[PDB]
Formats: structure tokens, C-alpha cells, sequence
């Protein structure tokens, strides 16, 4: 439905030079369904009219020749008549002798005195004046004009509006018309730098236009939003007022589910809370949907639209309903005689991400109230301190958060470094290691975050006291403890112990004999060594971690856009300048609109140290389970289940990020198992017996004990076994012989 | 239930609810055979319980 002047027909309403920014203004512009066929007179002469062309495709001309009409096509409007000498004009509803057939040859000003050069004109008669636009660009095809993204820059002009007759970008050099189909709402513009700017957007095409306006946007992100409540139509009113029960009508919201713009663009509609009898059709229990069906398949939840059903981009892809699904069914054989044993492990990494703190800011009151207007501060004295106490208040804030910043970080009293040679049994921490190469002195797994994650109307800004480098110091200095001195440091001095039979020490503390690891070395290396490689590669790949801390920096900056833009408004007033407001309009109705101001910043305000005061409560509480999972996971080893990562913790270590903190957890986990049977006790010499530890198990023609965690057979002796009562109270003993191990030394 | 606490970080493995009590117990520090020994006067206050 687009067939162009492009979308231009956004003609620009003054010269105010805005640039790079956005705004969308509400004026007189032309709606949808402009269409026309091709006559006779028993392709495209004088349109459906206002001032040029339409919306879609390409051309350039030299063709235009000659003239005799009205633009109007009456010419007692305004005549393309030229006797306009190009510097002098005329223009008549000048009552004149007109001919009601006009002719060609071989007061009404411009000097002032009696378009594919997209030139635009003027006729809006705000009070009489004539003037004119100016652009270029040609017609040798079907319709065109060109493309960008916003109106122009200004040099000279005196502007006051339009008519004409054509709806425009207009047509001319360097049957009946066609013309295509364009919604008409707010315009957007982005006007760059340079200038290299055409083009504009309208809120109602879709509902894809809807969120696109509605948002103040353009890339619209994957996701459900909701536009203006669609109340539900009164076509009229209720029959209950004077001169068996009635009920008023229902109203509810009118919501949009899309992905994302690249992604496509088709899009679904949802309504909320109404009855599709009484207004593709998809009836649900939730309300109306369009291209939605039952499906017999499921998934899990991708886009939440509520009400226990989700919906998502599916069979390609498209906006389909389907009903939640939790997971697949499993079951276990549970028997008298049986048990299950593992037999192989893993190694695994993982990460975590948590915020620290926020940055401060500050307000002078006096100034922002008052312009810096003695007429405004004599005026203004009665009222109170209330200004200097808030600022008592956020100054007490902002303090605050450097006290968070200074408890978290401030866990260690000596700095340690690492010594030149770096063997340290095959383990390759060059990884983590913080490298001198590099301008900074981080490890590359903190540069790639550091490059991944990327106001003078009395506004200040507070830089904090502790900087990226010496931070990155605290973190180098505990990690080369960590390494260098195991979990010894954080209790008094510093003692040395290699790494083997540190992570000797660390399997023993989850029950597991130490042997496996000096049995295992090799592989474990290999195993620890493949793990970081590929934690490096999916941290370098998946781009949606960053979102908690993007979610506190986007919350601060809309805060602070929105408190600025506030001041702007009237509030009722005449004017918004305080200048011209002293000058002409006194404080009858300046008092309130300083009362009206003074209120509005204490709702504004009040609430932009409240909402930053629930978030530093937010943030406060954050910054003690930081310090809490430091103190804990970080110099020593816990015992609690699922409080640092998943499985079995063994080691972990701190990452900075601005901001924020990271912290790897390294676990281990169980990998291959057999079936085996068991028995409780076994009755040898008629004399009960119990393992002193692990489990007793049988291969089908022998007995063997090994412990809870790792497969291992050994021949049953004294040694870990006990004696304690008969067999006869026990249920379930057997009839097995114990081998002695005194015997066979007795014997020699 | 049906398999103590080892599911909490991996695979489910099947083990009967006498060992798994006799695991809680030693874990408490209490010798295993005392269950033993008294298993059906603690589950009858269990189930008193």
C-alpha cells in the first residue's frame, strides 16, 4: 500500500533545530485508503489533493514542460496562475473579471507587490501571510521520492504552514491519479549531525506500530507489552436513571505478543478479560487469539502470556498456544535387596553474577526551584528546610553505599603475589592469572567483561572513592592466597601446603579416600583444564548475563530522564520561563505555579530518593549476602547444600565486574553406576557383624565392603568390621563366613 | 522418598529406607544397630507420631 513521495508528507512545523533526538508531535496529517481508477472525458493528472505525493518506489525526471490550470482546478483558490515573476507574485482570490475558461498568451505579494523540486508552499491562513518550503529530487517513473531518517537543518525561512492542493512530497523536474494507503499518528525523527535525514514512523499501522509509539522506540525487543486500555464500546448509554437487575458494561486491556524485529515481523493480538461471543479465531479461557490453535505437542514456557498457558514462536515459527509442560516422568525399582553404586565422576564449572552498588548523585535544591531569581528565593523563604533536609538525606545515602562497597571488599590485611616459575603440576591457571602484558593488570576473562559490558540544571554526580585498579589489586592479591596458602590464611598466618594434597584434603572432606586422586591425576588436569576452556568459550558466546546489572543502570537513567523532563510542563501556568513570567504575569498565579512546583518535586523527589531507597534496601541486601557467600565459600569449604553451585563444592574464586562480582564454582559430580545387592548383617561364627564403615555388597558369588561414594571391593576382615549381640533379634542376616586375618599369621 | 538425598545433585540411585535411616542415624552420631535392634518400637511411635 505504499507507492511514493515516500514517507514524506511529514512536512516540518517549524525551524527549531532539533538533532539526534527524538520527538513526536501530533498535527494535521491524512488518512488511510486513498485509492482511484483511470477515466474518461465524455496516468496521474491533479490527486486527492493537499500538497505533492505518496509512500513507495523509485524515479528522476527532467519532464515537466507547460501550465494552464488552478491548483484547485478553479483558480479563483489559489491558481498555479503564473503572472509570478519568480521574485514577485500574485496569487487571486483578488476579486478580478474571471473567465470561466481560461486562455494562454504567446496586494496580492510576494517582493511585496501585486514541485519534484519539493519547494513546498503556503496558504494557511493563520492570520494572512504567504511563504514558502524548499527540497529537490525527480519523477521519470511511477511515482518516487527518497529515503532516510529525518526532517532537515535550517538556514533561512519564514514559516507558517500550508495549502495547496496535493497531498505531499510534490512533483516536477530535478485520466485520473493513483496513490496509495498511509495511517496517520505522530511522526519520529532522528536528525543526525551531518543531515542526511528523511523519514518518520506512525504508531497505528499494527500493533506493531502501536508498542513502537508506545514505547518511544524503535528496535522493539522480544517480549509482551500492553497499549492503551481498549475500553469496551459504549455505543450507548444504560437505561437506569429516573425522570430484575442491570450490570455495566466490561473494559480491559489490549495486549500484543511479537518476537523480535529482526526476527520477523508478523504479530498476534491478545484481550484481556473479554468474551470473543460478545464482541483466525482462537477461544480460550483467557479471551480472544489469532493464530493460536491447540496444539497435541508442548514445550516449556518461552514467551509467559499468563493464566497457565504460554505462548511462543512455533510451527516456520509463528505465534502459536500451547499448554505448560514441566518435564519428563521417571521411576526407580525399590526392592528390599537392592541398592545402586556409582562408578566414574566429573568435573564441572560454573558461574554466578551479583550486584555491588550504584552510583550517587545529588540535587541543589535552591537553584532548581528557583531559576537563581532573588524575586523567586524572597518569595519562596516562607515554606521551610524541607529542600535542605532531603539533601541531608541523600547525602546520607550515598555515603551509605560506599560503607557497602568498603565492608564487601574489605576482607584481607596482607597482599601476597606469585612466584616467577608457574609449575604448579600441570594445572594451567593462566586463565584466571592476572596477565602484566596487558595495559591493565587483569586476567583476560575480566578484560572480555570489561569490553562485553559497555544534567547542568544543577545536577551533580559523585564519583566514588575506590578505583578499577586497586580493586582488581584486592582481587589479584586474594586469589594468589587462595592459591598459595589454601583456606591456612584466613584463620592466622600464612602456611604453604602444595596443591595435591590440598585437593587431597578437599576429597577427604566429602568422603572420598585420598588415594583416587593420585590415581586419577592425569585426568583430573585434563578434565579441570577442558572445563575452563569451554566456561571461557560459553562466557565469550552467551551475551544474557549482563541483564541484572543493565536492569539497575537502565532503572537509574530512566529515573533520572523522566525527573528532568518533568520541569518542562506548565502545570497550568501561562509560560514556563520565569524571565518572561516576572516580566508579564505576577505570582497570583506564579505562586501556585511554584506551589505546583514545589509539590510536584516533593512527589518527584521524595520519590526519587524512595525508589532509590527500596533499591538501596534492595541493593543493602544484596551486598550482605555478598559478603556472606564471600566470608563462607570463598575461605573455607561448606558444608550446606545448593548454598555455592551444584553437587559437591571444592574451590572457587572471585571475579570483578563493574559494578558487580563474579565468583566460579568448581564441583563434582557422579558419572556412571551398576546395579549391585546387599544385606544388612552377616552371622559368621553365630555372631552378628557390622561394618565399621561403607556398605556391604555381593558380586553373586563373593561378599566385598567399599565405601558410599566411589566402587571398590574388599575382602571382609576384623580390621573394619565389629561385634556387637547375637543373630537371632537382627532381620536379614546371612549365613557368610568372616576370613580372619590373624589366622594366616598365626599359621606362619 | 524414593532415594534420600542423592537425587538433590545427580542421578537418582535406589536404596532401601532402613539403610537411609540408618545413614540419618549414624549422621546424628549414634551407632546403626541401635535401629536395629528397636526398628519396630520406632516405627510404631512413628506412626503414633
Amino acid at each position: 500500500a505504499y507507492t511514493n513521495s515516500f514517507t514524506r508528507g511529514v512536512y516540518y512545523p517549524d525551524k527549531v533545530f532539533r538533532s539526534s533526538v527524538l520527538h513526536s508531535t501530533q498535527d494535521l496529517f491524512l488518512p488511510f485508503f486513498s485509492n482511484v481508477t483511470w477515466f474518461h472525458a465524455i496516468d496521474n493528472p491533479v490527486l486527492p489533493f493537499n500538497d505533492g505525493v505518496y509512500f513507495a518506489s523509485t524515479e528522476k525526471s527532467n519532464i515537466i514542460r507547460g501550465w494552464i490550470f488552478g491548483t484547485t482546478l478553479d483558480s479563483k483558490t489559489q491558481s498555479l496562475l503564473i503572472v509570478n515573476n519568480a521574485t514577485n507574485v500574485v496569487i487571486k482570490v483578488c476579486e478580478f473579471q474571471f473567465c470561466n475558461d481560461p486562455f494562454l498568451g504567446v496586494n496580492c505579494t510576494f517582493e511585496y507587490v501585486s514541485f519534484k523540486n519539493l519547494r513546498e508552499f503556503v496558504f494557511k491562513n493563520i492570520d494572512g501571510y504567504f511563504k514558502i518550503y524548499s527540497k529537490h529530487t525527480p519523477i521519470n517513473l511511477v511515482r518516487d521520492l527518497p529515503q532516510g531518517f529525518s526532517a532537515l537543518e535550517p538556514l533561512v525561512d519564514l514559516p507558517i504552514g500550508i495549502n495547496i492542493t496535493r497531498f505531499q512530497t510534490l512533483l516536477a523536474l530535478h485520466a485520473a491519479y493513483y496513490v496509495g494507503y498511509l495511517q496517520p499518528r505522530t511522526f519520529l525523527l532522528k536528525y543526525n549531525e551531518n543531515g542526511t535525514i528523511t523519514d518518520a514512523v506512525d504508531c497505528a499501522l499494527d500493533p506493531l506500530s502501536e508498542t513502537k509509539c508506545t514505547l518511544k522506540s524503535f528496535t522493539v525487543e522480544k517480549g509482551i507489552y500492553q497499549t492503551s486500555n481498549f475500553r469496551v464500546q459504549p455505543t450507548e448509554s444504560i437505561v437506569r436513571f429516573p425522570n430484575l437487575d442491570i450490570t455495566p458494561c466490561s473494559f480491559g486491556g489490549v495486549s500484543v505478543i511479537t518476537p523480535g524485529t529482526n526476527t520477523s515481523n508478523q504479530v498476534a493480538v491478545l484481550y484481556q478479560g473479554v468474551n470473543c461471543t460478545e464482541v483466525n479465531v482462537f477461544q480460550t479461557r483467557a479471551g480472544c487469539l489469532i493464530g493460536a490453535e491447540h496444539v497435541n505437542n508442548s514445550y516449556e514456557c518461552d514467551i509467559p502470556i499468563g493464566a497457565g498457558i504460554c505462548a511462543s514462536y512455533q510451527t516456520s515459527q509463528s505465534i502459536i498456544a500451547y499448554t505448560m509442560s514441566l518435564g519428563a516422568e521417571n521411576s526407580v525399582a525399590y526392592s528390599n535387596n537392592s541398592i545402586a553404586i556409582p562408578t566414574n565422576f566429573t568435573i564441572s564449572v560454573t558461574t554466578e553474577i551479583l550486584p555491588v552498588s550504584m552510583t550517587k548523585t545529588s540535587v541543589d535544591c535552591t537553584m532548581y526551584i528557583c531559576g537563581d531569581s532573588t524575586e523567586c528565593s524572597n518569595l519562596l523563604l516562607q515554606y521551610g528546610s524541607f529542600c535542605t533536609q532531603l539533601n541531608r538525606a541523600l547525602t546520607g545515602i550515598a555515603v551509605e553505599q560506599d560503607k557497602n562497597t568498603q565492608e564487601v571488599f574489605a576482607q584481607v590485611k596482607q597482599i601476597y603475589k606469585t612466584p616467577p616459575i608457574k609449575d604448579f603440576g600441570g594445572f594451567n591457571f593462566s586463565q584466571i592469572l592476572p596477565d602484566p602484558s596487558k595495559p591493565s593488570k587483569r586476567s583476560p576473562i575480566e578484560d572480555l567483561l570489561f569490553n562485553k559490558v559497555t544534567k547542568f540544571n544543577g545536577l551533580t554526580v559523585l564519583p566514588p572513592l575506590l578505583t578499577d585498579e586497586m580493586i582488581a589489586q584486592y582481587t589479584s592479591a586474594l586469589l594468589a592466597g587462595t592459591i598459595t596458602s589454601g583456606w591456612t590464611f584466613g584463620a592466622g598466618p600464612a602456611l604453604q601446603i602444595p596443591f595435591p594434597m590440598q585437593m587431597a584434603y578437599r576429597f577427604n572432606g566429602i568422603g572420598v579416600t585420598q588415594n583416587v586422586l593420585y590415581e586419577n591425576q592425569k585426568l583430573i588436569a585434563n578434565q579441570f583444564n577442558s572445563a575452563i576452556g569451554k566456561i571461557q568459550d560459553s562466557l565469550s558466546s552467551t551475551p544474557s548475563a549482563l541483564g541484572k546489572l543493565q536492569d539497575v543502570v537502565n532503572q537509574n537513567a530512566q529515573a533520572l530522564n523522566t525527573l528532568v523532563k518533568q520541569l518542562s510542563s506548565n502545570f497550568g501556568a501561562i509560560s514556563s520561563v520565569l524571565n518572561d513570567i516576572l516580566s508579564r504575569l505576577d505570582p497570583p498565579e506564579a505562586e501556585v505555579q511554584i506551589d505546583r512546583l514545589i509539590t510536584g518535586r516533593l512527589q518527584s523527589l521524595q520519590t526519587y530518593v524512595t525508589q532509590q531507597l527500596i533499591r538501596a534496601a534492595e541493593i543493602r541486601a544484596s551486598a550482605n549476602l555478598a559478603a556472606t557467600k564471600m566470608s563462607e565459600c570463598v575461605l573455607g569449604q561448606s558444608k550446606r547444600v545448593d548454598f555455592c553451585g551444584k553437587g559437591y563444592h571444592l574451590m572457587s574464586f572471585p571475579q570483578s565486574a563493574p559494578h558487580g562480582v563474579v565468583f566460579l564454582h568448581v564441583t563434582y559430580v557422579p558419572a556412571q553406576e551398576k546395579n549391585f545387592t546387599t544385606a544388612p548383617a552377616i552371622c559368621h561364627d553365630g555372631k552378628a557383624h557390622f561394618p565399621r564403615e561403607g556398605v556391604f555388597v555381593s558380586n553373586g558369588t563373593h561378599w566385598f565392603v567399599t565405601q558410599r561414594n566411589f566402587y571398590e571391593p574388599q575382602i571382609i576382615t576384623t580390621d573394619n568390621t565389629f561385634v556387637s549381640g547375637n543373630c537371632d533379634v537382627v532381620i536379614g542376616i546371612v549365613n557368610n563366613t568372616v576370613y580372619d586375618p590373624l589366622q594366616p599369621e598365626l599359621d606362619s
